[PDB]
């Protein structure tokens, strides 16, 4: 049958039907292909066997992967998923399984490798470092391909004994939705050699037939017993090919290990692997048709190397090959496939000039013009040798010169682009958009996404094409027949028409007049639509569902709008899918939303207008741009033009080579995403700063200021009178930044005023006065206050060193990671994990953690998922050698002639260079005195002062601190994690518990409770929540707290500096509310509040010093619970979903009370 | 050396003596409740350790031995093997308990204490293998052993009474 999926989608669909085990875990772009397996077992989808998939998620890929080999040798059809660095932790699991030839497939979105930056996105670097183990390799170039070859792989694989690696390019192909003929389980089962599975069943591990394997062998027999598995390796070839004409008998699609297209006596050859082929097919056919020589040839199967189905398909009228590797091999001569293939031409004696080039690395655009420079450049007298598509290499000059723009499109195929914020539904729609069409015509359907990096109010690019002939063009779209813009505020701000074709359509979503067009659409916009006479449309969807009821959804008003100008399909038949499918949508939420959705589609036809534009537009001028502020040159030149949709044309000399970023770049931004935004109430506020203190962006902060700084305030700048004793004679105000905040609604709930003293106010009504509001109280200057930081009034008045982060609205982890800044920024390095926290933490161009007026801040590092631990012990080992090194050169200063005052600084700090407050007071001081006294010596004494000058940094005690999610500390890093508690050193492990893979979608985890259902768990956790805090305490020696800041500022003060300043390991495990709970964030404080008050999270503080004072360590912070614990569950979408269902929740309040009971214990 | 290594020996990458004290494996395991836990050494209980192996094989669960094994790289004389297991148990070096999930079940205690009160000497038994008298700080590290062996005895006790 014919269905519009992706290439996860796809793969699974195969994979399912082939495995009874699936071991999995999740990572990015690899992870719904685990999802989808866990619904369909989790709905009794039943394999050719006749059962369900047992999926299993473990607590790494390594854990994956050696349970994918215990269920082999013991008799299980297994399969994973994974992808980039999960795949390397399988390689070493991966000999083994391919050493022991076992069958089994490995389903890969293939995605680039963390060198000087992590990227998400697909290119060829993970498969390609599994290449030497022993596994086959086979690549799917498309969707479709995707559900051919994962059969064919799973068919290889139990006749050649010889496991596979089954990848496909991460998001290009992966994430994009294409109408394909997918195969049947009843089809596939009689393909399937069943005398082999029955063959596999007999070798596994049975105590009734026992067999030893995987034994040690010295050199005496290693080698020879390393050969003998040479048949199955030199057989797989031949298997693969039979498959591949099995399955070419029953979809009439056939493959073969290296496939040729092109000319037959073309004499430049393109050598690819993945969805490049089809591009380049694409390309192929648009240049043989002009009557270029040209071909290509697509490598299916990479490993076996087959030289004799790759020569076969090699015309011999080729003069020069160029090969096209996804990867980027360092220092070596050439990437893998131009090796393989210069190799195999040279065994057999073939002249033919091979050239290799590198391309689509992180997904970088692959289009037909770079497949022309390719074939252009074997058009030249000497081709360029070792090179690169798709960048400007303007440092080592390797970059291919993209000379002219071709347009390759199939004639007859639609193209439209649609820009949408981040979760309005415009993305949704389009998915529902090529199901209608795919359904319902004879045309093919493709669907690409583009998602912005902010995980709230960001901007989404769609990109549909249908078409009467296959869509090869796995590409982003060049020439648009309709554009849609689903935001007015991209206007002005997006180049929206880019490539837009003569006589296209604009369609619009905005509440502008035909005469406003004037006056609100750019000049260059104006140009484009006249010049090109666009069909300009526009429509008020805003307005359309506030009538309604909807509110502001208009997913299904702006998808009517589309069907009934893009002229694809009859408008009455559009109307019809858009009203079926909402049935299918909205039949379960009632009659009343049912009807709502329903006028949608009715008011929005009546409601398009058509835009007559005057002629006179094509002449317009723009205006002249006002004088640009003096940014940096980074700013300048870097975080704007990517900021802009424009970092594709920034040439390699731009970066540094090491992936090393600036710091405090989130203030430049001003994205101005808020619908509403705090108005502060002078006369009903007590001064507290408890809204500075939940604030996750940081929008909202206090300022005081001496009466003679309040000069050139703006009128609208009210203060008060300070109170307290340490800000005497000062005044006192509460500001909130309007362009950096997101309407999340934090700081209006926690205020405790009698009357609010923040009420929430649109953003656009005082956006103009709040901004010159903003910008006056950022420029006051520094005031010293005695406010004790300990407190929490007191410590919010220090400056935020974490600042307009891309986490959601409402995120309940930024709140504790900013206030650590607030308290120890000063002096404190970081090693973030992977995770969310690395992804708002880390995200390029833009840094969130800042500087303070001396330009200190906190340093920030991520390394890798499992290693977090470890990377930050090792940094402890580093800064502890750095102040020995300054310890010495401090101590032979004392024996120099230096001035007597440099040497009581110099004792001083000798005395207490491991406190952090005597630190940083003697540290000081020798500052103070350095330059004076260099110039005061000469010779070898003014060199000694030099070496403690150029060390003047590691003065002050430094504060190391490990952040991470709870996935990282409860499974992939808890090993390092707790080998890094029980060493001793003196680090503090801040773990974000927010019970789910927060960033990857919300996947199951050691943290995750009891009946909680997330991704991985469709039918809920029946195992209960790891307690990562209580074996933390079994050492003795560890710090062990639990927080949560909605439930106790106080307690969360306590924990924290106990943490810091207990010279040993501490971990501080706090309560993080997150969007996959499925919760409204405007009450993300009140969530945690509840969690402790129903006994569902604890709160207590493990203190190791109080063991050493005769007390007891163990301290229980809230004993005695006073709300319900079925309630708070019930205000959780993560509960309420599996509503079998009954049982869970009884167990999950059964849990609660044994843990509370031995917590009373433990403390009494 | 390994987190399994005591306080005091000396053993390779430990030249200098392990100053942190013995990972507790089976405290840790205990912590989820449905994990069957049991420390057992042959040289000191014949019966302790055929309970234990029998209720953890039926045990519809996971269970989690850890056994005391003596080895050369201890420094012993490897004909009293078996002796050496039964003097480490005796000095309250190495604990012999089972924590049982199917106990708690019925109602009752599920750790249950084999060894409670110990009749050797804690530091004759420390001279008596090569690998603690290779380091003679000495005398500091075997007196935080021996503090830490009592707690880890007095910990069992609050358990199970
Ligand atoms: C070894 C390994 N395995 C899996 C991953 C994928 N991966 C992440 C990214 C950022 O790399 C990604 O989304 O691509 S983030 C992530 C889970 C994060 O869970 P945590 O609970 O630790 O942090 P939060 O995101 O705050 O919930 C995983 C599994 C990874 N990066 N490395
Ligand atoms: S509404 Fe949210 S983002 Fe805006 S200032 Fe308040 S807490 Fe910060
Ligand atoms: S929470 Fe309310 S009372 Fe407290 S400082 Fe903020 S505005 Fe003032
Ligand atoms: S932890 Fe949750 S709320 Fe915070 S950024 Fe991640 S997904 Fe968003
Ligand atoms: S006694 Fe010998 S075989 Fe036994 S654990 Fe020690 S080294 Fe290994
Ligand atoms: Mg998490």
């Amino acid at each position: 049958p014919k269905q519009t999926l992706d290439g996860n989608t796809a793969a699974a669909h195969v994979a399912y039907a082939m495995s009874e085990v699936a071991t999995i875990y999740p990572i990015t772009p690899s992870s719904p292909m685990a999802e989808i397996a866990d619904e369909w077992a989790a709905h009794g989808r039943k394999n050719i066997f006749g059962k369900t998939l047992q999926v299993a998620e473990m607590q790494s890929e390594a854990g994956a992967a050696g349970a994918v080999h215990g269920s082999l040798a013991a008799g299980a059809l297994t399969t994973t998923f994974t992808a980039s660095q999960g795949l390397l932790l399988m390689i070493p699991n991966m000999y083994k399984i391919a050493g022991e030839l076992l069958p089994c497939v490995f389903h890969v979105a293939a995605r680039a490798l963390s060198t000087h930056a992590l990227s998400i996105f697909g290119d060829h670097a993970d498969v390609m470092a599994a290449r030497q183990t022993g596994f086959a390799m086979l690549s799917s170039a498309s969707v479709q391909e995707v559900m051919d070859l994962a059969l064919v792989a799973h068919l290889a694989t139990l006749k050649a004994r010889v496991p596979f690696v089954h990848f496909f390019d991460g998001f290009r192909t992966s994430h994009e939705v294409q109408k394909i003929d997918v195969i049947e389980y009843e089809d596939m089962a009689k393909l399937v050699d069943w005398d082999a599975i029955r063959a596999f069943r007999q070798r596994a591990l049975n105590p009734e037939h026992p067999h030893q394997r995987g034994t040690a062998q010295n050199p005496d027999i290693y080698f020879q017993s390393r050969e003998a598995a040479n048949p199955y390796y030199l057989a797989t070839p031949g298997i693969v090919a039979q498959v591949m004409e099995q399955v070419a008998g029953l979809t009439g699609r056939h493959y073969h290990l290296f496939d040729y297209a092109g000319a037959p006596d073309a004499e430049r050859v393109i050598v690819s692997m993945g969805s490049s082929c089809e591009v380049i097919e694409e390309t192929v056919n648009y240049l043989v048709e002009k009557g270029e020589k040209v071909g290509l040839i697509k490598v299916r199967l990479f490993r076996p190397f087959s030289a004799e189905h790759f020569l076969k398909v090699l015309p011999a009228s080729v003069k020069r090959i160029a090969v096209l590797d996804r990867t980027k091999e360092p220092g070596s001569l050439g990437e893998p496939l131009y090796e393989d293939v210069q190799t195999v031409l040279a065994e057999h004696g073939k002249n033919i000039l091979v050239v290799g080039g590198r391309y689509g690395l992180g997904s970088k655009e692959f289009n037909p013009s770079m497949v022309k420079a390719v074939f252009d450049n074997l058009a030249a007298t000497t081709p360029k040798n070792k090179f690169t598509v798709g960048i400007t290499d303007d440092v080592t000059h390797t970059s291919l010169e993209i000379k002219e723009h071709i347009d390759t499109s199939p004639k007859g195929t639609f193209r439209c682009k649609f820009f949408g914020l981040g979760s309005d539904g415009t993305v949704g729609a389009n998915k529902n958009s090529i199901k209608i069409i795919g359904d319902h015509t004879d045309m093919y359907a493709q669907g690409y996404f583009v998602y912005d990096s902010k995980k709230s109010g960001g901007v989404t690019i769609s990109h549909l094409r249908f078409g009467k002939q296959p869509i090869q063009s796995a590409y982003l779209i060049d020439q648009a027949d309709l554009i849609a813009c689903h935001n007015p505020s991209y206007v002005g701000r997006y180049n929206l028409l880019e490539g837009i074709k003569p006589g296209g359509i604009f369609l619009l979503n905005s509440t502008w007049s035909a005469e406003e067009m004037d006056s609100r659409l750019p000049a260059d916009m104006k140009r484009t639509i006249a010049t090109k006479k666009l069909k300009f449309y526009n429509i008020d969807a805003v307005k359309i569902a506030q009538e309604i009821g909807l509110g502001s959804r208009i997913n299904v008003i702006m998808q009517t709008a589309f069907f009934k100008i893009a002229n694809v399909i009859p408008v009455d038949e559009a109307i019809k899918y858009i009203k079926d499918s909402i049935v299918k949508t909205y039949g379960k939420k009632g009659d009343k939303i049912l009807n709502m959705n329903f006028a949608a589609v009715d008011r929005a036809l009546e409601a398009l207008e058509e835009i007559k534009y005057p002629a006179s537009w094509a002449d317009a001028v723009d205006e002249a741009a006002a004088t640009v502020t003096e940014e940096p040159e980074f700013i300048q030149k870097v975080l704007r033009p990517i900021n802009a949709l424009k970092g594709d044309e920034l040439p390699v000399s731009t970066f540094t080579p090491d992936g090393v970023f600036p710091v405090g770049t989130t203030k430049y931004e001003k994205r101005g995403i808020a619908v509403n935004i705090p108005q502060w109430q002078p006369e009903n506020c007590i001064q507290c700063n408890q809204c500075s203190l939940v604030c996750p962006h940081a929008a909202i902060r206090p300022y005081l200021a001496k009466p003679a700084d309040l000069a050139g305030a703006p009128e609208t700048f009210v203060t008060k009178d300070a109170i307290g004793k340490e800000a005497a004679g000062l005044k006192f105000r509460i500001q909130v930044s309007p362009l950096d905040c997101t309407g999340c609604g934090n700081c209006a709930d926690v205020c405790p005023a009698k009357v609010k003293a923040l009420t929430m106010v649109p953003l656009e009504e005082v956006t103009a006065v709040e901004e010159a509001n903003y910008n006056f109280a950022e420029q006051l200057p520094e005031v010293k206050v005695n406010f004790n930081p300990a407190t929490v009034k007191g410590s919010q008045f220090r400056q935020p060193l974490l600042e307009f982060s891309g986490a959601c609205a409402g995120c309940g982890e930024t709140p504790y990671v900013k206030l650590v800044t607030q308290l120890f920024g000063d002096r404190m390095i970081i090693a973030n994990a992977t995770g969310c926290s690395s992804i708002w933490g880390g995200s390029a161009p833009a840094c969130p953690y800042t500087v303070n007026r001396q330009g200190h801040g906190p340093a920030w590092a991520s390394s890798l998922f499992e290693d977090n631990a470890e990377f930050g012990y090792g940094m402890a080992l580093a800064v502890a050698k750095r102040q020995d090194e300054l310890a010495t050169a401090i101590s032979k200063a004392l024996e120099a002639p230096v001035s007597a005052a440099f040497k009581a600084a110099c004792e001083g700090w000798l005395a207490g260079k491991d406190d952090a407050d005597r630190s940083r007071e003697y540290g000081d001081r020798i500052k103070a005195l350095l330059p004076g006294e260099i110039s005061q010596a000469s010779g070898e004494v003014k060199d000694l002062l030099l070496d403690i000058d150029r060390q003047k940094d590691y003065l002050t005690k430094k504060s190391i601190w490990i952040i991470g999610g709870d996935g990282w500390a409860y499974d992939i890093g808890y090993g390092g994690l707790d080998h890094v508690l029980a060493s001793g050193a003196n680090v503090n492990v801040l773990v974000l518990d927010t019970e789910v893979y927060s960033n990857t979608g919300g996947q199951s985890s050691k943290a995750t409770q009891t009946g909680a259902v997330a991704r991985f768990a469709a039918g809920g956790k029946f195992t209960k929540k790891k307690d990562l805090g209580l074996m933390a305490m079994s050492y003795g020696y560890v710090y062990v707290a639990s927080v949560a800041m909605g439930a106790s500022h106080s307690q969360l003060m306590k924990a924290l500096i106990e943490a810091e300043k207990y010279d040993g390991p501490s971990l501080i495990i706090a309560y993080a509310p997150c969007i996959n709970h499925g919760i409204n964030m405007t009450y993300s404080q009140r969530e945690a509040k509840k969690a402790v008050e129903a006994g569902y999270w604890p709160l207590y503080r493990y203190n190791p010093q109080l063991a050493q004072e005769g007390k007891n360590p163990f301290i229980l912070d809230y004993k005695t619970p006073t709300a319900s614990f079925r309630d708070f569950l019930m205000g959780e979408i993560r509960y309420t979903s599996l509503k079998k269902a009954e049982q869970l929740f009884a167990k999950a309040e059964a849990d609660a009370k044994a843990r509370l009971e031995q917590y009373k214990k433990l403390a009494e």
